[PDB]
């Protein structure tokens, strides 16, 4: 996160860490068994880690579950990063507490103009790399689609949405891949891509989850 703050311990409950030796993508718990993040950050050997606030010390508030499974979206498409989401499965279920919450799917899209809570422990600069060990926030709005399109044309399709500042100093990065967008205390999207980190006219794009709940709540039922 490029121009956020730190976020304090455990007030976004519901962020993972998917860690393969390293801390590689973020995500969200959706309920105690289930947690959606990009499809771009699928790998096996995933251990998704809970509670978590600065990922290089047990402060004790954390739980480390491996994945049973892993379902990429049917498709996908690794070029243009069109439906950019996969949901895993933990082993265990996970004990749900005061720091450990579960973000609730939303019953509409929303709106521009909107304003979302980011987070994650990607890199912090535009121009450098600056990797933090405690959880980053950045409050942003949602784009109009027109400047997203402008910003991006050809790429952008109905399955994602900008989110940021056209001025730039703001921004998602990577490592923050697979995190969550809550607005109005739903999760409204996952961080997919984008051009550089902070970059005037280079906003972030977004994976819309409002357009994947009947296919998540197909799959979680049926695995
Ligand atoms: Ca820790
Ligand atoms: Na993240």
């Amino acid at each position: 996160i490029v121009g956020g703050y730190t976020c304090g311990a455990n007030t976004v409950p519901y962020q993972v860490s998917l860690n393969s030796g390293y801390h590689f993508c973020g995500g969200s718990l959706i309920n105690s068994q289930w947690v959606v993040s990009a499809a771009h950050c699928y790998k096996s050997g995933i251990q998704v880690r809970l509670g978590e606030d600065n990922i290089n010390v047990v402060e004790g508030n954390e739980q480390f579950i491996s994945a049973s499974k892993s379902i990429v979206h049917p498709s996908y498409n690794s070029n243009t990063l069109n439906n950019d989401i996969m949901l895993i499965k933990l082993k265990s279920a996970a004990s749900l507490n005061s720091r450990v919450a579960s973000i609730s799917l939303p019953t509409s899209c929303a709106s521009a103009g909107t304003q979302c809570l980011i987070s994650g422990w990607g890199n912090t600069k535009s121009s450098g790399t600056s990797y933090p060990d405690v959880l980053k926030c950045l409050k942003a709005p949602i784009l109009s689609d027109s400047s997203c399109k402008s910003a991006y044309p050809g790429q952008i399709t109905s399955n994602m949405f900008c989110a940021g500042y056209l001025e730039g100093g703001k921004d998602s990065c990577q490592g923050d891949s697979g995190g969550p967008v809550v607005c109005s205390g739903k999760l409204q999207g996952i961080v997919s891509w984008g051009s550089g980190c902070a970059q005037k006219n280079k906003p972030g794009v977004y994976t819309k989850v409002c357009n994947y709940v009947s296919w998540i709540k197909q799959t979680i039922a049926s695995n």
